[PDB]
């Protein structure tokens, strides 16, 4: 008998567990949750539009200019402009930003391996079974 | 082998698919993230003195009382003596802290059930084995 809060709990606990296996980021930590979620976005699937930004955030196009705003002035994304209109073209990585999701990346591999280190073949198999399984069940519909 | 921003890559889309299932709060989306870490830490596990969440925070003090000062000035929560022992004191929260957490509460078992329904109970024991198995083998040495 396992409640909702019961396995917030642990995932929790958990999350607390890969922040020891996982170093500092001074940025990340100062980023608002939807600025970095925004950002690793773009890092993750490349070059956006405002209007694929706008889509992903599940969210509105107003609070998109707001959440790429924040990330140019913090250095870490830029608008390149189509000169046709002078709008937006795309989102990207600036130097900063492709460095800083390097810093990331790396404290990742890091934690992985450590993890890793925790578990035997046996243990590999079973996660790694029920991960492919949820992602398999997560994308049917 | 396996490459670290491969697996990094899976985890942020499967993420973003729960993103999908979560309903959204206005105030989660404009804190930050250590912000969060520290309040959802003291929603679930209670009162804590500032020790307990530098020790959690992998932190230092400084960095513990701007993140509660900045918690404190959201309204979420706020430091308080002990009526007994009347020489400690511990960062609660507030009334409108706890009307958040359960919101918060409210949105992952909302999540939790979309989830669920998308496993059949074949699915669900590998999935859950593998869940069991992680925590188990995370929590060893
Ligand atoms: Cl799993």
């Amino acid at each position: 008998h396992m409640d909702a809060l019961e396995i917030f709990k642990t995932l929790f606990s958990l999350v607390m567990r890969f922040s020891s296996y996982l170093p500092s980021n001074e940025e990340i930590s100062d980023m608002k949750t939807t600025e970095l979620y925004a950002f690793l976005y773009v890092a993750l699937f490349g070059p956006k539009k405002m209007k694929e930004i706008a889509e992903f955030l599940s969210t509105t196009k107003s609070n998109v200019t707001n959440v790429v705003d924040s990330l140019e002035k913090r250095g870490l994304v830029v608008r390149e402009m189509d000169p046709v209109d002078r709008r937006t073209y795309r989102v990207v990585l600036t130097e900063k930003g492709k460095e800083i999701f390097g810093e990331i990346l790396s404290n990742f591999e890091s934690l992985l391996k450590s993890v890793l280190e925790k578990f035997s073949e046996e243990d590999f198999k079973v996660v790694s079974e029920g991960f492919n399984r949820m992602v398999e069940a997560l994308s049917r519909e």
